[PDB]
């Protein structure tokens, strides 16, 4: 109407119709996921940094759908099963996507 500025349509309603808030909120759970993860492996420093800021966002030739249940395995094999594995995933997906608005 006018251009997309303000608090008006580019968050408030833009993440009320979904679509722009999928892409927000994949970039912020694999964050969440990353940190639970190298707080199981033990890491300090900035391995510990390295390892939650790695699986998010990316590059556009990272792909996944479910190799993160995979990928996270392939490191915690022997610290954490799936019992915890999927279930930190699905704990984050919902979470993630409210906690978009929330973190306005």
């Amino acid at each position: 109407m006018t251009t997309f500025d303000d608090r008006e349509r580019a968050h408030e309603a833009k993440f009320a119709h979904d679509a722009e808030l999928n892409f927000k909120a994949e970039a912020r759970r694999n964050r969440l996921l990353g940190e639970w993860a190298a707080g199981l492996l033990g890491k300090t420093g900035d391995d510990a940094r390295a390892y939650a800021l790695t699986v998010v966002t990316s590059d556009f030739d990272e792909p996944g759908d479910e190799d993160v249940f995979r990928k996270l395995a392939a490191d915690l094999e022997g610290k954490a099963d799936e019992e915890t594995i999927r279930a930190k995933m699905v704990e984050l997906r919902a979470t993630a996507r409210e906690q978009i608005i929330s973190e306005i």
